[PDB]
């Protein structure tokens, strides 16, 4: 509350660390469905069904341009990518499996790096 603060967590390295995690995600061999925006003109249903499309290149642009106010808003966009993937793809599909794999990969890096 007013004039009463928890000890200040060091956040000076968060931008650089999030960038490293994103780089490792971009270079994963199962990243290919998530590297670029899903083409809304070529994939039937996607625009209507998926209210907030998200992908690694959009996350990279937002990160490089100071559009994430903190750690958590970054993690929310990353998770949004895999939540969208689950909504639109069967678990037993290549893209479905890519999504589950990448989410697991992300959450480990997240925990090891910040928790
Ligand atoms: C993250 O990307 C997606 O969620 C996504 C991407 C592409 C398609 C188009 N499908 C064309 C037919 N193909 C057998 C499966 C992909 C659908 C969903």
């Amino acid at each position: 509350s007013m004039s009463v603060k928890k000890p200040k967590r060091d956040d000076s390295k968060d931008l650089a660390l999030c960038s490293m995690i994103l780089t490792e995600m971009e270079t994963h061999e199962d990243a290919w469905p998530f590297l670029l925006p899903v083409n809304l003109k070529l994939v039937p249903g996607y625009k209507k069904v998926i209210k907030k499309p998200m992908d690694f290149s959009t996350i990279r642009e937002k990160l490089s341009s100071g559009q994430y106010p903190n750690l958590e808003t970054f993690a929310l966009d990353v998770r949004l990518v895999f939540d969208n993937c689950e909504t639109f793809n069967e678990d037993d599909s290549d893209i479905g499996r890519a999504g589950h794999n990448m989410r697991k990969y992300f959450e480990k890096k997240w925990t090891d790096t910040f928790k």
